C-alpha cells in the first residue's frame, strides 16, 4: 500500500505514534517519507547482508526474522515480511521498541541526514487529525 501524507499521519496517531517518546507526528511522517516514500512494500538490500523492510525501513540485523541475516537478532519479536502489510500496527508497534532504544529517531540515517531539526509540521500541514 503506498498512503498519502495526511493518511498515513492518521494511521499513525490511531496506532499512538504520535508524541511517541517525544517525537511529534511530523518526525514519523517524514521519516516514513524519506525511508520508503509512504510503501509499506518497500525492502532494501544494506551491504553487510542484512534487509530493510517497510514503511520505516527496520533491519532485520536487529529487529525482525527473515531468516537470511546471519547472526542477526529479531528483538521485535516478528517475521521481517509482517512489516510490509498493508497495515501498519507490526511496524508501529517495532517503531516503538527501536526508538526507545537509547539513541532515538537517530536510529533511522534518513531521519538524522533528512528530517532532524527541520520543520516537521509541514508533514501534518492541513491534516484533520
Ligand atoms: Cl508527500
Ligand atoms: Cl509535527
Ligand atoms: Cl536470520
Ligand atoms: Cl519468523
Ligand atoms: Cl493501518
Ligand atoms: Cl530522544
Ligand atoms: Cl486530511
Amino acid at each position: 500500500k503506498v498512503f498519502g501524507r495526511c493518511e498515513l499521519a492518521a494511521a499513525m496517531k490511531r496506532h499512538g505514534l504520535d508524541n511517541y517518546r517525544g517525537y511529534s507526528l511530523g518526525n514519523w511522517v517524514c521519516a516514513a517519507k524519506f525511508e520508503s516514500n509512504f510503501n509499506t512494500q518497500a525492502t532494501n538490500r544494506n551491504t553487510d547482508g542484512s534487509t530493510d523492510y517497510g514503511i520505516l525501513q527496520i533491519n532485520s540485523r536487529w529487529w525482525c526474522n527473515d531468516g537470511r541475516t546471519p547472526g542477526s537478532r529479531n528483538l521485535c519479536n516478528i517475521p521481517c515480511s509482517a512489516l510490509l502489510s498493508s497495515d501498519i500496527t507490526a511496524s508501529v508497534n517495532c517503531a516503538k521498541k527501536i526508538v526507545s532504544d537509547g539513541n532515538g529517531m537517530n536510529a533511522w540515517v534518513a531521519w538524522r541526514n533528512r528530517c532532524k531539526g527541520t520543520d516537521v509540521q509541514a508533514w501534518i500541514r492541513g491534516c484533520r487529525l
